[PDB]
């Protein structure tokens, strides 16, 4: 037997870092969690039971500590490429980092209409993410993502015209609810190194706000032909958008609400056009997933 | 051996309701969790097998759709009363009904800055919440409450003063992090029936409201001397502006932000005011509950 | 305003505890969660700012760790009984401690045949805990509990005989699946004390296996007329076990599996006594429940 | 833009199902959550809302249901082959079904000493799965595996004599715990087609108990050197059992326990060799992978 892939570090490391405006009294607070996994020249640590080549996981974590307090943590994708940079640089035996961050949301609140200067509300379970696999010799590979956005629209979407066999009981609707949680991810063309992802830090957020707004926009205005088809919609408009992005992947669960007859019920109406209460199903659900590139 | 409390009926019932302006094309959407659970003569069910008695789960379940397509949703107050007294009124040897209402967020979207006719965002995981318990000659017992609220504050928080000996190893502090998951229950008067809670319908949302604005307010403002200060001024402004309300309970974590101390690594300094990677804890967390009343 | 109840304390506390035998070289493990709340003459922390009053939760967490070194760990609810008693001897002004453990599966391992010396399984995700309530002048109540035991058994479960009106369309049955989770409480005669908690020891675990046995062999071997029914007459064993046992508690969810109908697709019979594939359903699900003392 | 992958089906759907044994009137129960994701010529209904391409999510729940009616479910190696072979055979313009099957443990009940015929404990949350890939002319890719095998080792795990350098603080250990909740999968060589598959039948349950005794035996007879060496270890023994195996890959948390000093209260002894009572940390953890193919 051989060692044909390995690769070790820590996860689930909780990091939170507060930045206070001096002269404005204004505080911002970031939370994120952590996960840093090396490759290198380690298989003697596995098959020798060798030590000597193992930066313990503890070390990983103290340096993401390190690292958190010596950069900034913002945007995520520069973060991500620091931390992974760092690895590749300081071990001679290592050759690749990889790093996930889950941003966390901590919003201002706003009290009787103005902006609070140190208080802040989870006003969502969405998150921001990255990937960043920081490889030697091969650059900087960032996949930047939003997921956990939970969205419903009650009416325009529709599913009709798709294969009928002996295994199809579904019928045909022209209007249905619509429910999903997005997960979207886009995927940055390789960067060189540390300093190309210094010289284009302003467009990660700004890529991440539009790609937000995008899914937002085209879900609630698109009178929808199928999950699919509206999704397919979404990636396209991001594409268009953002020039440094090869790749945009969607995967969307369709979150079913079913209609309820209650006929047998004093002849009740509440099918069709008469359709008001529904029965959420929390399983199972159709997945559809699709990557769009470039021509 | 004898039966002394029995009560049995369905959980976690997931229901939608759609309500669709037919002037304005504008749609409203609401979804819950509800539970019901009956009490009343029905021992023998358990003692002698007879099942004469139970009004099956099933049926309990067909009821909540039956009575959510006849009768407004909200506010769940009206609802879950509405659901309860049903209950009592229709079996003879029903002779109580629980009602547990969970109200799950679907916030509509605004578009270009325009609110959405049928689109909506769970724009957060917080819940409003009812319990209302319906018993024959007794009335209707109704505790609201809001949970899920999750806040931050990254100073004006301070913790001296406490009890020292020889178990205490907590350093005193004049500005930590503080943040938690807020509980906060308000039991309105006893009603005498679904009359008195009709009567009383405008009163609900409101005092949600200000229950939401009250806890968000003081959290954001106080200078905290204490998670038990800060809750206590909560309740007892929530008691002086409705005077329905008989009790207030908080219940809230201390979810604690720990200073890391990276001084080990070149002298590096991130303690006191120094301080601004900090590592939250997972676990535990202080736990710190009160119950206001009025004099 | 006033302060009509409060308690505060430390929730979520990990620990875990190895014995070491050192004649044999058996190790043996025990982790636990525990919560630890106090009660007494706090109100001023709440309503003056006044922590002099205030045991900090952190010391708690601290006493929680120093009394699992100088004393046994097992049976829990001896350990609570000192946990609680400490409190309330050691600080004049806390007149009443509640101590909740929930303790975690550690079970030891056979390697070819044999127990392991020092390799454990997490065997079930099943608990045992403990809730005792230690009030000054008053003694200490415990309550026992299994939780999160679940079982099912594919036939010799029926549920007909029911009321029957309007809002019912469950057909009756004569052969069903029946499922749980069994959460079942056992609450012991008040003890005056310490001494006579440890009085009692032997009782502890014996009583916990008893109830699990009395759980399991009445749900395998009654042909149930329903859950009712069926938790009726464990309950009756075991109070006719252990006459310390002054209540028994079961709250059990009916799990649902349902039939599927399969005749639409080629005549394929797959309901009443040719049914063989079922759709377990997540939710709803009954919910039962009842607490059973002696005549 | 252009589609560059794409694949939609159905998840989470949850399925019973029962075998009855007429002469001895035994019954075994099987329950597992299935997704099925499709690819092909399906491109259309993304870009053009073509929907005449789709086999509805919908008729693949129905397909799934069916499929279990007509066939074996165990192993589920075989059963998740028929069921991905199904979609290639029957739909011209589907060329791979992507099947991944969880199996829920029902293990027999004994009573009183005796295998009871039709009652059932869900005796740990560990899994068997399978991920099944058929590809259109490429065979039949199954990856098995079990996951949420929850161990610890009270001592005989060591960890010294790794990298040290100014980010570490690790002190070196010879006796440590060692926990961690174990994920294996071993890929077989792909098969040709349900024909090679069905000829292999034995081997599936025979490789899965012999990968759960070799981790487990391993786990505990090792002193443990590391994470590393332990798992290579097992990796090791398992391509060696079985030769239709090209692959073996283990993912481990380190699921780490804290000494607790307790020297400041009272000269307390609860470190090195008086270590008793240990904190078990919820996070960060360890994560060690390692892909062990042959030679
Ligand atoms: O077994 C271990 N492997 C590791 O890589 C490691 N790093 N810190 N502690 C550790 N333990
Ligand atoms: O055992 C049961 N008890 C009940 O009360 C019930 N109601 N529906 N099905 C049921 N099954
Ligand atoms: O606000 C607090 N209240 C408390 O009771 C406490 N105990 N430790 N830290 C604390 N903070
Ligand atoms: O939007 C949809 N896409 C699908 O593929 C599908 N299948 N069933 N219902 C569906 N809805």
């Amino acid at each position: 037997s051989a060692v044909k892939a390995a690769r070790y570090g820590k996860d689930n490391v909780r990091v939170y870092k507060v930045h206070k405006d001096e002269k404005t009294g204004v505080q911002t607070v970031y939370e994120m969690t952590v996960c840093v996994l090396l490759e290198g020249e380690i298989e003697t640590s596995y098959t020798k039971a060798d030590n000597s080549v193992i930066v313990a996981t503890d070390s990983i974590k103290n340096t993401i500590y390190i690292t958190a307090k010596q950069n900034p943590v913002t945007p995520p994708e520069l973060f991500g490429s620091i931390l992974g940079t760092h690895f590749i640089e300081k071990y001679n035996h290592i050759h690749a980092a990889h790093v996930n961050i889950v941003c966390h949301r901590w919003t201002r609140m706003d009290i009787d209409g103005k902006p609070h200067p140190h208080s802040f509300i989870r006003d969502s379970e969405e998150k921001r993410n990255v990937q960043v696999d920081v490889v030697e010799g091969k650059g900087i590979d960032i996949k930047s993502s939003l997921s956990g956005l939970t969205v419903l629209k009650s009416t325009n979407s529709q599913f009709w015209g798709f294969l009928r066999d002996e295994y199809t009981t579904l019928k045909e609707t022209w209007d249905r609810i619509l429910s999903t949680d997005v997960d979207a991810t886009w995927q940055w063309k390789n960067f060189s190194g540390l300093q190309e992802v210094r010289s284009h830090v302003p467009k990660f957020d700004a890529t991440w706000a539009t790609a937000r707004e995008v899914t937002l926009k085209t879900f609630a205005e698109d009178n929808s032909a199928s999950v699919q088809a509206t999704m397919y919609k979404m990636a396209e408009q991001i594409l268009a958008r953002q020039q440094l992005i090869e790749t945009v992947e969607y995967s969307l669960p369709n979150k079913h609400y079913f209609e309820i007859d209650l006929s047998w019920h004093k002849g009740l109406q509440n099918t069709g056009k008469n359709a008001e209460v529904f029965a959420p199903q929390s399983d199972p659900n159709g997945l559809i997933k699709c990557t769009v590139g470039r021509s």
